[PDB]
This record gives C-alpha cells, sequence and structure tokens, in this order.
C-alpha cells in the first residue's frame, strides 16, 4: 500500500489464499507462502477451478504467466 | 507532466479510481494504489466490466498485460 | 536529430499531434504530452479510431504495444 | 519457505518427483536435479504424458516454457 | 562493416532510403535518419505499402531492414 | 549434477548426440559441440527428423526455441 | 570449436554463404558479413527461398527472428 510498490499488496496476503489468473485463462486458487519481483508465487495446497478434481500441496507458478492475483 | 517520465501521469491519479485497458481486451476498473516502473498496479475494489458483478477487493495486475491506461 | 537517438524524434514533438500505431491493429490519437526510452508515451486527449465517441483526457500507452508512431 | 523466495521451494524438492506443467500444455513429470532463477529444471527419467512411452534419461527444460512446477 | 558490429550498416545508410520489414508483414520505406541498439529506426517521409513526415518504429517490431 | 546449475548437464554431454525439441514441434538432432547461458547451442551433423532430407554440417540454434534438451 | 560460445562458429563462417531460417518459415540464404551477441547479422546478396524473384544487396536481420543458422 505504498503507492511504488504495488508488490507490497502480496506481502500483506502472505499465509491468506488468494486466486492468480493466468494469461491462457486458468485460475489458481491457493495459500500465498512466497512471491519475488518477477510475480513468481508459491501457492500451498491449490486448486484449478478447471480439473476440480486434482489438489496441488504446492505449486510454483512462473511470473509471466500472470494476468492479476485476487487478494 | 514531466516529459521524460510518462509514468508520472499515474502519480497524478493515485487514490482515484482509472480503467486499466489489458492486451487480452480486459477492462480492469479500480481506486489507483500504487504503481512501479513495470506499469504493475494495485487496484482497490477492482471490477472487470467483462463479468462486472463482483468487486475484487485488490487486483495486482501484472504490467507486461497492460495495452493502455486511462487516467 | 542526432543518428543515435531516435527517440529524439518524439521529444521534438510535445505538445504536437502524434498517432500511435499498435500492434493490434489499433490507432491511438492525441498530443504527445511526455515518453520514455521504453517507449512508453502519455497522449492528451486520446481517440482511438475505434471507438470514436469516446475521448480520453489522459492515456498511457505501454511502450511494447507500439508498431510505429506517426509525426 | 522464506516468503521471498518462493522458489526456494525447488530446492527442498531436490531428488524427487515433480511435475512441470509448460506452456504448451504438456506435462513433464521427472526427479528434479537441478534449477536454476531462470526455472530452467534439470530432470531424471522425464516422461511427456502425452508420447507416454518415450524415456528421456536426462531432460534440461527452458524456464520460460514452465507454466507451474507441481512439487 | 566490422565483423562483430551489424548494426553499423544502418549508420553507413544514414539519410539513404530504406525499407524496413516488420513481423507482420508490414513493410515501411523512408529517409533513415537515426537508429539505435535496440534497433529503433526514424524514418523521413515514410509509407506503408498517405505518407508520414516523420516515422518512429520500435525496434522490436522489425523482421530485417533492406538497406 | 549440482543443484544450482541444470545448464551443467549439457556441457557434461559435449561431443556426443543430443535432441533439442523446439517450441514449434521440430525436433533437432546432432552432436552437442558448444552452448551458452541463453541455451543457444551448436550442433555438428544435424538431422531434422520432419526434414529427413537434409543434414546440416554445423547448426546454431538460438536458445529462445528450446522448449527442452533431452540428453 | 569453443565449447561455451555457439556464437563462434558464426564467426568461423563470415564472408562465405549461410542460410538463416526465420520464425516464420523463412529461409534467408547470403553471404555473412556481420553478427553480434544477439544473433542480429548482416548479409550480403541475400535472397528469400520464398519471394525467390528480388535479391537484397544488403539485409539486416534482428536476431530475435532467428530459429536456426547453418553453419
Ligand atoms: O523466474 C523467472 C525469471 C524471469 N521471469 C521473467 O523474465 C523477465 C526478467 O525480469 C521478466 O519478464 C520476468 O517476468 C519470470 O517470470 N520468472
Ligand atoms: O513484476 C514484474 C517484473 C517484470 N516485468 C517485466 O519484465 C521486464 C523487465 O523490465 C519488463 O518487460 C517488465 O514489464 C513485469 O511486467 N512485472
Ligand atoms: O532513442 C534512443 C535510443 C537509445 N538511447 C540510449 O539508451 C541509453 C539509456 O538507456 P537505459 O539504460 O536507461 O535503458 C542512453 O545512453 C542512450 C537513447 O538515449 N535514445
Ligand atoms: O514500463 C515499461 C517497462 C518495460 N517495458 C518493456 O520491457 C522490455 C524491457 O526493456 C522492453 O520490451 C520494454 O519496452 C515497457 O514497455 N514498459
Ligand atoms: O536459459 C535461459 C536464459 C534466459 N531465459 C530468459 O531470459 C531472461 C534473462 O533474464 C529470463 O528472465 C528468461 O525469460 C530463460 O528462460 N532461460
Ligand atoms: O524502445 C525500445 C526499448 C526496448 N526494446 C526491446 O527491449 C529489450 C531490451 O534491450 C530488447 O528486446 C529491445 O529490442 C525495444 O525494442 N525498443
Ligand atoms: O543470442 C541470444 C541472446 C539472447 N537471447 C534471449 O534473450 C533473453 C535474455 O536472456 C532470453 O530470452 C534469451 O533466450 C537468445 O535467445 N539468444
Ligand atoms: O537488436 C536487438 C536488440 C535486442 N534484441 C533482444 O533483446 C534481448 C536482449 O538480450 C534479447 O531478447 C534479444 O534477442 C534483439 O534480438 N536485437
Amino acid at each position: 500500500m505504498d503507492t511504488q510498490r504495488p508488490l507490497d499488496a502480496l506481502g500483506k496476503s502472505i499465509n491468506t489464499n488468494v486466486t492468480v489468473y493466468l494469461k491462457d485463462g486458468k485460475l489458481v486458487k491457493g495459500r500465498l507462502k512466497a512471491y519475488d519481483l518477477h510475480m513468481n508465487v508459491a501457492l500451498e495446497n491449490a486448486k484449478i477451478e478447471s480439473d476440480e478434481e486434482k489438489e496441488f500441496p504446492m505449486l510454483v507458478v512462473r511470473g509471466d504467466n500472470v494476468l492479476y492475483v485476487s487478494l
């Protein structure tokens, strides 16, 4: 919420549920454990709206795939 | 304003609402809370005029997705 | 005018009326207020050849969307 | 597990079966042996689950193809 | 001319008419006024196969340039 | 086999045959003579399994085309 | 020849004819005059195996279009 570091908002959501929106249209929801200046994120217990059936204990998402993150 | 820092026009619009046009045709509307030189933006109470229904309390939009931004 | 700095041509055209060509076939017209070495540009009173009706008092285009800028 | 280094998840998973989802839609599962900050990965005995039969003793994946890696 | 520096060919062609080929199949021809290391070019009196008195082309759009 | 340098598995494969898959779908086999950190590779007597007919005494591939290299 | 600089095979082949394939399929062959670490190349008397009719006395190819170069 400092006016020059929009990614501070991901720091203020560490260990909360977030929803990462990818460019292809996928949605990955999970517990945000980490992020970096590329917008790579570590998501704990992640689920994709798409496949439903499968759950991912730990998922690491390459930041250049990212549309936006809903905090 | 300053002819060499165009991203300062975002400066003149912080804590107001702005429309962020993305490359994939999407239009994101939100309260502008932060921005860096990647054109990453933080939007408060965001709305995509695609789905229009849900307000997102906080969207962090990755910069390379931005087409142009309406201040 | 300088042979190694082509974007000086945009510095010569500040507050003149320019047309920005984007990769996706769009035409963004307006008053060039600012630019940077990424080819970001701030346009005052921007209109897009597509929408016709709506003008934009301030529009910041992200540079890697730019095909060429006409002066 | 540090909040500012999501790629450290990968280090905790050396010599462990991980699944590399690519932008293509391909799936590549194998034993993680090495990784860089580009998210290039070294994969011992990988198996693209599209072509199934092919055995890849050693596979090196270019990071910028990585959609996400499931640990 | 120098073997390590192919962009000097643009320099050897300043104020020469050239043709700039873009990835999308467009062609832009005109007078070469300036170029940089991203391969951004400025073109005088440019025309795409209207005429633009000055056309600044972003260098990552470039397929190749015809000298 | 060092955990932080997944491209070392390439160095351990010089003067040997390799298979470079390319994002466009091509498969390119040849003896690996040289590589760098962009993943540009030099191929000796290379063969595109699609083109079949043509052989290449020397092929250098630009890394940003690499999907993955099967050693 | 040198294991870390695949771009030296490009230096070994200057003032000879080479073929530059491009991501759009193009075959561009010509007399190699110069290259840089981006893999930009300047070719003398270049010919596209597509257009056939028109030869270019001097062509400068932006390296990010290169797929591979034959010798």
